[PDB]
């Protein structure tokens, strides 16, 4: 999940 809201960076 970490990943999946750090995306945006």
């Amino acid at each position: 999940l970490a990943s999946f809201l750090m995306q945006a960076l």
